């Protein structure tokens, strides 16, 4: 059982991809309520359940409150974009880093298609602008993202960036691999 139905798009990407497992620690943006938190606390072995393998982290950030879930660990209120949350972050994160950066936020819509999908592709960009702070090279990228002309920029840095990127359908999603960084 999931606090939402984002739950299972977290998890058919895993399920491919291979992104999530025991020991790696995660920061997950736009946590609430939660769903994407309890894949990754079960994923990466954060709550200990499994004795047998490596017990992994999960901290998850948002502007809105986040119920408490055992295995992970909660900022809210907490902007994304606001350097204090960066110090923050890093202040949680066991080694003052992150193996996967999951990020589900978007803006609260506002009628305004292109305006939302512009202002969606700038919070990528700006979380990726303080992702050389906060991940493990080699460490993986996952964002919620619009397909189309603005979103070729945000495409071309995260290229530049990892070694792999992906393109992922049935909303977009950008997965990138192996950052360099
Ligand atoms: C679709 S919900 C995330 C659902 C979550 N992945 C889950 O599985 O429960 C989008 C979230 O992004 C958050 N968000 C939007 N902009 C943000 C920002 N600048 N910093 C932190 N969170 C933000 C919103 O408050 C909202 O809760």
């Amino acid at each position: 059982s999931y606090r939402s139905r984002s739950a299972f798009k977290l998890l058919e990407v895993n399920e491919r991809h291979q992104i999530l497992r025991p020991g790696l620690r995660v920061l997950d943006c736009g946590a609430a309520p939660g769903a994407w938190s309890q894949v990754a606390v079960q994923k990466v072995n954060a709550a200990g359940t499994d004795p047998s393998s490596p017990v992994g982290f999960v901290l998850g950030v948002d502007l809105l409150h986040i119920f408490p879930l055992e295995g992970a660990t909660f900022l809210c209120p907490a902007d994304v974009t606001d350097p204090r949350t960066s110090q923050r972050i890093l202040e949680v994160l066991p080694g003052r880093r992150a193996d996967v950066i999951l990020s589900d936020m978007a803006p609260n819509a506002t009628g305004f298609r292109d305006l939302d999908h512009d202002r969606l592709i700038s919070l990528c960009l700006t979380l990726l602008s303080v992702t050389p702070d906060i991940l493990q090279p080699g460490g993986t990228f996952l964002c919620k993202t619009w397909a189309g002309s603005q979103s070729r920029r945000l495409q071309r840095r995260l290229t530049e960036e990892f070694q792999n990127v992906r393109i992922i359908k049935p909303e977009v999603y950008f997965l990138a691999t192996q950052y360099h960084g």
